């Protein structure tokens, strides 16, 4: 089968011929119509993390086909159902964190493309425990970045502690927080936008963002403070310490900020000003298995759309230096039925 | 009557003679039988914090005692009730916050000896809706310190989202560490006790601490991370930058941080290894009438009892030194029977 | 100024003239534009309830009107800004429940048109602590249900304990379920809507009610079972016992049921069923200041609007008579511009 | 091996010879220390509740004992690893409840000593993934209790949405009773005792109840919410009509009220005031695989102890007959060890 396949970190991935593997016990194969890419891949390539992949690997956490094969006792999905191979590749489901419906926490968990090969290749082998049900209704290519970008920010503004009628910011709207408009006005928030581009803040507009501001032209806290009195929620997507330090001056007294992807480094922090206000910082960056079907329902309903553009397998190494360099729109996908 | 007042930030408090005040519509004048003295009180007389009190001032937010007067349409409370005069003298009582049960977030709030004249005088004139109703049971001068540090650190407490049976570390077992203990306990929590000073230590486990480390003489975050694998929740009531880094490094997965004082700048923040684990950091810094409510009941009910030393009025500039340099052991309390 | 004032509970209120009040310490009168009218009040002119008026009182908890005189102290509001009555007229600031956020479990509360002259008249006498904060946007007329259905069926489906994406039934679609169905749909619920009238089951699906079902023709519960696999809330808004019993069978294991109003009497309840699956089963019907003050931004947003019909305060007693037979749709309002025309003679 | 086994429904156990059985994938065998019996094996072996076991089968869901053979695939328990079979055997691991760690819910679930046989035989076969893991530092026989009853009133106390320092209720001083007295303890909470036993109420003050009451002797409901103010909380252990109503009424507003078993059948209940009084009415019977883990552990702990009475198997009959007018005191666990002695003639 066709793969990308990655022998040493940031060198270009090769596609290749790999074989296709065959299902042990609690596993199935999963013949991919579709590929989501992001920045997780781009870290996973490069070895940029403390924790890191092991060479020579296949990246890719956001596929959707069809299962080709079911390994011993699998009997909750069945050959030719659709499913997805999401970040979550298994965990160990004894543990505190895995019996209290945390399992994003389990600390013997896998990865799918990068601790373990994962949805850049025509086959994935995946544990049948953990996989997203797809939803009947809705296209593969377009489903694709719910696995992915939806759950994040879905289980992310579930984690602001907000509910219907709150305000909630959104700083960046790029492939996540197209996203996260999308699902904060599907759980009746308000949202107040906020970004650099012009153009990305009209779009979040479009999603239903009642007010945007860009942050280049005007003091974004000054701004939320006067015109809705400071959020009650906010989600970055985008964690630069200017950004996050704006989301943290955009709060009202007792407001959360979810850090909702991981920052390059440290940076400095309020704190002082963080505890006067009586402020919350949290991070959240996966789901679980249930927040992943939550998810994949709003979307199913109409209620969220992810902006695609789909690609040949053959392009992952352009799409990782378009990403390098911010050009990507919305999110970016590989369709397997692009035979280049 | 008898006031220590501050007419220069950063110069001695001058005991002093001034006026008795009487109460108009709303108010009661309260004739002090204790105070408590804290850090509180010696960042308003230095004038430290970006907000700061109007001198001459009269500081103090810790006081017990007897009403004197009543004024006009006060039904709830009554001449001789013993109550108590705490950082929260009033809030506005119509914000979203006053009206969901936040008041401590009020954005115009008063605060005891800091915005308005406090507890260091013989008399006080206060806001009969926002003082603590005193227990039957207790001593005037050993229940002062619930009003400022055992509130502080009860809702500090939970404010760290943990459950009876999950692993708590104190960090610091001073003024508010030693009560912080009790009320853990008393809250069912299991606490792992840690500072710098043994005999400090000694004390915890006397309280009820299965658990304490050195800092010193260990990595803390190693210890607590074998041995208990990792607290649930951290309080730290003593706020530096290294303590503060250690709490964090103590947490589990999906642990939660809660700063239980301000400390004097900012100060770098792991961000990183916060999100990727799940970490929620969060401040909290006094409590509301309820919380403080609650913080009494559990006092007269035995399960919780301040250390505590008894000092006359004129030696505020005193204890103010001894706490400069770290001198006091449990918490000072004017009693206003040392007549001198 | 004219009121309409019940002197023995089961009779008719006389219109009559009585004395605009003055306001003391912490209190303001507020001459009101609108009222609205509801089967709470047919319960207090009946005496029906345990705890009673004491006659001669005037009822009515949904008033909306501006202030025209403000009390010793009082400073967060003042003459001409636009103010609402509601159900609960003072509490007492100190007990646990009013300090925990909880004022609707006062024991020593005061409530307006019931223990204490209400909305009933042209001008009322209120505690300025405890009246709505009217958005500037709305109409008066259109506003006043908010008051009072708006703010139940709102707090009602916050104690489902539901999420967005979560299965809501509401059970009956009439003056609070319609307002029930656009707060649901507002706080990103799915909407399964139950009635025995196929007309009030279009306005549901309108509302965006994306299921309904006719009880009469069908029965609920399968259908829902079925359907959504049980719904994870029930909002029952109107308390029969047959309601009840479907609306919990209606629900999925760990479903909420939450009555929304007031039954007559007991009624018998599967418990055995209800503790086998994990089900709970909750009294709401009231709102705090700050379930109000939300309930009313969700209005003023335009994401909620109430079915009204204005009417002249001379007509209260032709009002109660329709009410007793279920002629009512929507809500009723009296409109204090709104005149009689005798057609004399 | 040795199996208790029911036959027919309402008759007596058999004590007889069945084999041992071996694990398939993801399944253990273990070898009973312990077995802790209940009045739900009597409502078992006599076939009362609507959806029942199907004989024949061995009941019992409260073992205690150590793995003698390990399934295919199965890594985190092992061979010699003391463990405890309860009352949730299995759950399907992919719908809503189990995903959501809800698994007490799951609609497919399977129940020990009900559904398929269990711990009233020398040896179970278990699903490896549902077992709890027995401390090291408890004795066998102690501990079984903890599986059933303590998992039980500990999750039950979770479900009264109590915090450190309000006061619950215990109704019914029993065999669940006296642990609901400890675990509510070790949670902060202050605790009302009420049964219509005086050595009960002894017993729970001994076990740190503050305050008692014989509700055959005075009014529980007035002296509580005299003393009190009434209960934040209510855990009803022992389920009938009369307990029910009197929990209800000795509630503060906006109270819980947490029903811990089944009922024999419906029981009026008074709505209105529940209604009015905001109060939450909830069932919670058992408990997930991680409030079976935190009741252990508090267990451990040594701030939870049951009471308990070693038997031999071959007592089980009248053990049965005992339970069945109340000759039970604290629990009944069935040891292993145990043997008779016949005294030959
Ligand atoms: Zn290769
Ligand atoms: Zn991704
Ligand atoms: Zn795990
Ligand atoms: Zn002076
Ligand atoms: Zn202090
Ligand atoms: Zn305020
Ligand atoms: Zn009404
Ligand atoms: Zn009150
Ligand atoms: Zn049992
Ligand atoms: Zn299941």
């Amino acid at each position: 089968m066709k793969a990308a396949v990655l022998h040493e970190f940031g060198q270009s991935l090769q596609i290749e011929e790999v074989d296709i593997p065959t299902p042990g016990a609690g596993e199935i194969v999963v013949k991919m119509q579709a590929s989501g890419v992001c920045h997780t891949d781009l870290h996973a390539v490069e070895g940029d993390w403390p924790v890191k992949p092991s060479p020579p690997f296949i990246p890719g956490h956001e596929g959707v086909g069809l299962i080709t094969a079911v390994g011993e006792g699998v009997t909750h999905v069945k050959e030719g159902d659709r499913v997805g191979v999401a970040w979550l590749y298994s965990a160990c489901g004894h543990c505190t964190h895995c019996l209290g419906g945390w399992e994003t926490l389990c600390e013997s968990q896998q990865n799918s493309g990068y601790s373990v090969n994962g949805s850049f290749a025509e086959y994935v082998l995946a544990n049948a425990n953990y996989v997203g049900i797809i939803p009947e209704s809705v296209d593969s290519i377009e489903i694709a970045p719910v696995l992915c970008a939806g759950v994040t920010v879905y289980k992310g503004l579930k984690m602001t502690d907000t509910k219907p009628g709150d305000w909630v910011v959104i700083s960046g709207i790029g492939g996540l927080g197209h996203m996260a408009v999308q699902y904060a006005i599907a759980m009746g928030l308000n949202v107040a936008a906020v970004d650099i581009d012009d153009d990305k803040l009209a779009f979040a507009k479009k999603l239903g963002a009642k007010v945007t501001v860009n942050a280049k032209n005007t003091d974004p806290a000054e701004y939320l403070q006067k015109e809705i009195g400071g959020a009650h929620g906010a989600l970055v997507t985008a964690v630069s310490a200017k950004a996050f330090d704006q989301a943290l001056s955009m709060l009202r007294r007792g407001g959360t900020l979810v850090c909702n992807g991981l920052p390059p480094g440290d940076f400095p922090v309020s704190i002082f000003d963080t505890v006067l206000n009586g402020i919350t910082i949290r991070g959240s960056i996966v789901g679980t298995r249930l927040d992943l079907q939550e998810s994949l329902d709003m979307a199913a309903a109409g209620k969220v759309k992810a902006t695609v553009t789909a690609e040949p397998l053959e392009n992952i190494n352009d799409i990782f230096e378009r990403m390098r360099q911010g050009k990507i729109e919305g999110r970016i996908v590989i369709d397997y039925t692009m035979l280049e």
